[PDB]
């Protein structure tokens, strides 16, 4: 069994900005999702050798996990904030395509977007 290439986090023929918006996903919104309590399984790709999901990346062909947003945000891979709020509710919505209503990897993800809505209501107006 083996895992896809994880996702994309450099590109230096990728246009690049700092905003004020993508500060505050990686100073505010990643580093509050980062510390909860239920944040673990989704800092870095899903392994789903390890897991023994030899079907995961049969179902799921848009792979998002928050070690790889970090790396993005850190490493200044995007040009607006949008790419980077596409990113959480790719990773969010994978978790609900392939799991049940009510499993507990799902009850996971459901309490870290609801934490992430609430910080993105808060995102600045850009400079
Ligand atoms: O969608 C997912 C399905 C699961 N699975 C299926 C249910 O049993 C456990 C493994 O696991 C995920 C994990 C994960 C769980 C446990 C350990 C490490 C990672 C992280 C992110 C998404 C998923």
């Amino acid at each position: 069994s083996m895992n896809p290439p994880p996702p994309e986090t450099s590109n230096p023929n990728k246009p690049k900005r700092q905003t004020n918006q993508l500060q505050y996903l990686l100073r505010v919104v990643l580093k509050t999702l980062w510390k909860h309590q239920f944040a673990w399984p989704f800092q870095q790709p899903v392994d789903a050798v390890k897991l023994n999901l030899p079907d995961y990346y049969k179902i799921i062909k848009t792979p998002m996990d928050m070690g790889t947003i970090k790396k993005r945000l850190e490493n200044n891979y995007y040009w607006n904030a949008q790419e980077c709020i596409q990113d959480f509710n790719t990773m969010f919505t994978n978790c609900y395509i392939y799991n049940k209503p009510g499993d507990d990897i799902v009850l996971m993800a459901e309490a870290l977007e609801k934490l992430f809505l609430q910080k993105i209501n808060e995102l600045p107006t850009e400079e």
